[PDB]
């Protein structure tokens, strides 16, 4: 049907629907008489599988003959989603199959939508990994995966009453073609015991073991012939395990827990017993299988050269005294050998400077589950404190500022500060983000190793991210500017000739429309819900929490509706504002601002007078097979985050590459957005970083706002006396106190330039020719956030090894 | 290589070989640089399996079209051992694959001792239900084999200091190539809840319920065409479960606990909760894929047309009040109709008549997890009371005899009263054992209803226990008598002519002695243990128990060493003893016993003066795939449990039709043997079950026997004092009291007369070819213990259909 879909030659079809046939028969064991959508699903997945397994078994061998510099990607999260079109697509195989398929009597599209999404991440830190994988194998970089392969997932989704309710995600029922499990690679991991000295070191003995066994699944490159892989660790018992009888076999299930489940957590930490071990097992069976493929290549003073661990935030900071107890306790180095080895092999990325997101783990919890790791980190943080204490003599509270250990009630490991000591490198996700690590909480370090400190700005894979996901316009730009962009994104500039170019206008804006037209279907079919397709697509997609002030959202859309209701004959620009995303099942604001959604929503969207001018929809289950859907459909994206509390943001680069305009804080990734786009072609609002300091050293009062607006206090008003809630009138007390009293992310300070910029919105909306050569001037220079940029860079400028487009053999 | 084992030609090799290197390939994602002989083991399996599926579709799609009536064998157990071997020869591919691996440069026999058994069982019950599954397949009937697909099975048997140690037999670690999970067809199963009683019947209200997701495996008939199914259901928690959050996702282990780990009780009944669970679990969910398929084919009238469940043993007992739970309560039929069909539907095989082994479940167990179900069995026995009271008016004390319902401190349901009152037949498992059921347990239900009574003397598949683990010995009789005895082993009576046939003679005893050679080879290799193959291999393998005397064996061996050392240079025949069996983890005398085994061969197999001539072997883990290796290898096959006791047996039938003479008591199919051979032609010795009534009546005193008998006296006193544990002086004192004060099974009583048979058994090995005539007497008459010969009875006179030899389309 389209170019960038690949060929469908005659010889591919009839191999391709044989091979279906096959899988059909001996592997699924069915006919097509009793054959089910699913069960075409598996037999597809199972025929594109084989084509991987050629190029994976190839991959894995050119690496060994060649032995390059290996890196290793360190993660608590993979937020993979589906797998079946993104291989497809990296193997040129879609229209072939999609031929194939039709030729069977099926529709693929109806197959795709058989897929369990891969859930194993949260939001943007899990989504990051996942662009970084497809990335990594694109620019043909000899890159692992390495995490957990947890049972169940990010929970699904239910509104019930306008309340969010938690389903397990039990994502393996059906089985998972694409993953091939390995147990003869499995491996010992130890918990708690005690450390013995002897004449020859200390001793970790009286641990309890539990095995780790790797799944492996591959990750392939954009039409490379590259395909590397994700290594996701599952926790078993060994067999002598508490070996009255029957008891003892069901007590395995204890050891067996730590792969159990994803802590459903963003940004927010839990000094929970049970997620220590999972940090500790990633990292234990991760830096085994490490040093196995570095000995199968005795001189570890090779060990950088041949080896990078990146340390996605501080959940696998483990990796730093786990890789010196490796070395000085079993490999017998001495300990500064040891430690210039671990520094010059760990990296180390920030993703957040929110307080309460940094792990602090009690040292009782180390001493118990890992004794010897906390003595090796009381001599990492002594020795640190010394190099200190040289550079700064005298200065004693910089000394207790800069600690690996911080004193208190209870004494913690400062996880971020273990994690600088012992990286050569550590880096922010964006460049504000990254200026406010070296001003503020990682200051005293910067002012130690100002060499250390890096930016890498995140990016989003245009492989799922544009031709997966939005093919209309993938195809329109191919018409114009060819292929080479789509593993190439700066070649989008050359769009900028075309803004002009009134078939080219009509092209971007029937895209658009064709879109909005498939996801307002979706909506029908799926949950039942009606909305008009030439409204404006208002969308904020993404995790729920009070820095991302969903709440002023909120606010803007009961503005809205307050103004149709006074005035309810003059005419305005007809929005549908779409809102998504999960909250973690203990943050109870979080909870508390869904139900505020769904509230609205059921006074605005059958209040008679609003008529179709004006929807609130809650998206419920948001997750990466929904952003796929949702994001193509978009033309505005709320990226309205406090300014300094978003470090990048990735939600709003998929919006600007898929044609949608933005409005937003100079927060993040915003920032250098608006500056690739032009602010021009940007709709930029409220306070920056340095208004929000000064508003914080005079202090934020929240009634100043209230009694100087009257449209806001009215809206205090309803809330308060239960207009959105007239069986519970004081459901939302919680949410006006915090507004009014403990609102550390001033929601109120932004509100009222907030408004003014969507009237603004509004009225470009009224001239769509206008409307779309803003947005061509948006997808034109969107370059930069493509993660192939990203990893070119931290390939260069910390793992020390150069990426390449060249292709290997068939 | 061999005849029976099929044709190797040309065509089909080189498409096994492509076949195979597909799968190693593509399924294994190896090659054959990085390959283990594990690799090529499932690379194998699957190819042998996928000549399976096409067979399996067309068996399946065949019972759709022609709709005969099905048979249901319900179990708790399935003792399946190894399926590859078994799947080459009942679909005559052995020697092609034997070809196809040796010109790939592997040893098949290598690759087969890979894998894992299938151990879902504990001995002679659950093997029973694999033989008979595979007679059914092999006789063309439409039977399916429901249990439970339990994750741990019987547990490993290690020795350690000469104890049992248990471990965890986590047999599928690697996966399992022969089961394929249908997900889509999981069922509910409830548990708890309560009764609510309506206008319209009882409801069952506020349950728990867990899911019970099904396993398929292929049962191939022998070279038919015929693949039938075993369904195992493995239980899974539901989706809402117990939906703080992460304790919720954890606690699903609960729910998912019941298809766990197998009960390794054999002939003991353990009360426990999770086994009660287990045995409704396989009951619910099965019924309703029963009553599901009988309604794809409305009027139940018809459904004791179209269907047969057979219980075996009372495990699966709930089926009778759950067909009534349906029937009367979902599908609003009246009691007397639904009881109708309920009766003429199922039938019971009893295996037991030890009192300790007879499942009485506590009612307040069943209160509170099936409270509708036993308000069902209470009007059950109402209505059977009151048929009780019509036959036999005024007999008071038959009521509370035959009631299902049984008073006391604690008040129980008899399952086995339970199972002859819904049951249209009631088997025993060999002659003597059926009339001791109606003489003694079951006699109040006999006078009451004598056609419900019926025998089904057990059997053996020729497959396994003859071609299989005894290829030398199927050719030399399929060289004179062809190959159609395998699927109807009355043909060995034509061996009968060749008794005094002196090439017969030598061939009969070289297969033995190689056997004997391979076997002691397997010893040295993965045990490390020397014997001499020139001995007679004197036997005793099953499960440890009391009434299997293994005892009395050990009495025997001590007699032996104590007759040496009294006249050293006196000539004996040399012995191997091989004992070998498992104990239950918490059966402390039976523990004891292989304590004591492993006691005395520390003391004879070390002895100078007792050379070469005397050995005692404890055989570690004995189970499915050591009994193919150990019973072609026997000379002397021990059968020597107390009169009355061993219901059948059927280890002792393997051993008659592998060339083993038996010394044995008269006591469940050992009759029968005797009879079909000839009592000439076996070692009988001891109490006939009329002599140990008469010593029961009287009372019985060891110490009588200890008075009389010297040299019984000197072994007491050798265990007493600490012959055999220098170290421990007593650690046998609780083995000696027993024996002297408290033994149910009277050791003592035929200790003189197995001692005197064991002497004749001596003599005859003194003379080869006399043994040997004996030997073929034996192979010659093991007809008769054909399972085809079992499963053709319960065909025809308990299920109501015509087996077939006839093939299907290949
Ligand atoms: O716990 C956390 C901490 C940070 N982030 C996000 O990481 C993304 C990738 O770097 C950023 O784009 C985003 O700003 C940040 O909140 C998470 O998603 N979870
Ligand atoms: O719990 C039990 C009860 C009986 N049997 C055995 O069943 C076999 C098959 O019918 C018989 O051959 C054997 O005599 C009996 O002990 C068991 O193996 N387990």
């Amino acid at each position: 049907q389209i170019s960038v879909r690949g060929l469908a030659g005659v010889e591919n079809v009839t191999e391709l629907k044989k091979n279906f046939n096959r899988h059909l028969h001996f592997t699924l064991v069915k006919d097509r008489n009793v054959a089910t959508p699913r069960d075409y699903y598996f037999a597809l997945a199972h025929t594109v599988r084989d084509h991987l397994v050629g190029r994976w078994i190839r991959t894995q061998q050119h690496y060994y003959e060649k032995d390059p510099k290996r890196i290793y990607y360190l993660s608590l999260e993979f937020y993979m989603g589906r797998t079946l079109q993104n291989t497809m697509v990296n193997l040129a195989l879609e229209n072939a199959c999609d031929e194939a398929t039709y030729q069977l009597g099926l529709d693929m599209e109806e197959l795709e939508e058989i897929e369990e999404d891969a859930g194993l991440g949260n939001g943007g830190l899990g989504r990051l990994a996942a662009c970084f994988l497809d990335s990594m194998a694109t620019l043909g970089l000899a890159a692992y995966g390495y995490g957990i392969r947890y049972e169940f997932g990010i929970f699904n989704q239910k509104i019930c009453g306008g309340w969010q309710m938690e389903e397990a995600d039990d994502w393996l029922r059906y089985g998972n073609p694409w993953e091939k499990a390995r147990p003869e690679f499995t491996l010992p991991v130890h918990f708690y015991g005690r450390v013995e000295h002897t004449s020859q070191g200390a001793k970790w003995v009286d641990t309890q073991v539990v095995l780790a066994m790797p799944y492996d699944t591959p990750v392939p490159g954009y039409r490379n012939n590259v395909v590397n892989t994700m290594r996701l660790w599952s926790a078993k018992a060994p067999n002598d395990f508490n070996l009255g009888y029957i008891q003892a076999v069901l007590d395995r299930n204890l050891a067996e827990n730590i792969s159990r489940v994803l802590y459903p957590n963003d940004n927010f930490f839990e000094g929970k017993e049970l997620r220590l071990k999972q940090e500790y097992f990633v990292v234990a069976a991760t830096l085994q299988d490490i040093i196995r493929r570095f000995k199968s290549s005795t001189n570890f003073d090779a060990f950088p050269d041949k080896v990078a661990i990146q340390l996605n935030d501080t959940h696998p900071s483990l990796a730093i005294p786990e890789l010196m107890r490796v070395l000085v306790d079993l490999e017998r180095l001495d300990w500064d050998k040891a430690w210039e080895v671990t520094v010059k092999t760990c990296a180390y990325t920030n993703h957040t400077v929110l307080p309460e997101a940094l792990e602090r783990w009690p040292v009782h919890l180390l001493e118990t589950l890992l004794p010897r790791h906390l003595q090796i980190i009381y001599e990492i943080n002594q020795r640190f404190l010394n190099r200190v204490a040289a550079a700064f003599p005298g200065d004693v509270d910089r000394l207790r500022r800069m600690s690996l250990v911080e004193e208190g009630a209870v004494k913690r490991i400062n996880m971020a500060h273990l994690c600088i000591a012992g990286s050569h490198a550590v880096n922010g996700v964006a460049r504000i983000h990254s200026e406010i690590l070296k001003k503020t909480i990682f200051k005293d370090f910067y002012e130690l190793e100002p060499h250390k400190f890096q930016n890498k700005t995140n990016g989003i894979t245009p492989r799922r991210w544009l031709v997966l996901c939005n093919p209309g316009l993938a195809e329109i730009i191919a018409e114009r500017i060819g292929e080479e962009y789509i593993s190439d994104l700066d070649q989008l500039r050359k769009l900028l000739s075309y803004v002009d170019d009134e078939a080219f206008i009509r092209d971007v804006a029937k895209v658009k429309q064709e879109n909005k037209l498939k996801f307002a279907a979706y909506l029908e079919r799926e949950y039942k819900v009606h909305i008009n397709p030439n409204s404006l697509f208002d969308v904020q997609v993404k995790r729920i929490h009070e820095y991302k002030r969903q709440l002023l959202n909120c606010l803007h859309v009961i503005t809205l509706y307050n103004r149709i209701k006074k005035e309810p004959n003059k005419f305005v620009v007809p929005r549908t504002v779409m809102i998504g995303g999960k909250a973690a099942p203990g943050y109870h604001m979080a909870k508390m601002i869904i139900k505020l959604i769904t509230a609205i929503g059921d006074v605005v969207n059958h209040d008679p007078v609003v008529g179709d001018r004006l929807r609130v929809i809650f998206l419920e289950n948001y997750r990466v097979s929904l952003a796929e859907k949702v994001i193509p459909a978009a033309d505005l994206s709320e990226q309205i985050s406090t300014a300094g509390t978003e470090a990048s943001g990735t939600g709003n680069m998929k919006f600007m590459l898929n044609g949608a305009l933005t409005i937003g804080t100079m927060d993040g990734a915003n920032v250098e957005m608006a500056e690739e786009a032009g602010e021009e072609n940007f709709f930029i609002f409220g306070m920056r970083v340095e208004d929000v300091d000064r508003l914080d050293q005079r202090g934020y009062n929240a009634q100043e706002y209230y009694d100087r607006i009257p449209e806001l206090r009215q809206i205090i008003e309803q809330l308060s006396s239960g207009f959105f809630s007239p069986k519970q009138p004081d459901l939302f007390k919680d949410i006006v106190n915090m507004l009014m009293h403990h609102d550390r992310f001033k929601v109120f300070a932004d509100y009222e330039e907030y408004v003014k910029c969507q009237e603004r919105v509004s009225a470009l909306y009224k001239n769509p020719r206008e409307w779309t050569r803003m947005v061509i001037r948006n997808i034109a220079t969107s370059g930069k956030f493509s993660s192939d940029r990203t990893i070119a860079q931290y390939a260069r400028e910390i793992w020390g090894v150069e990426p390449s487009r060249q292709r290997l053999p068939a």
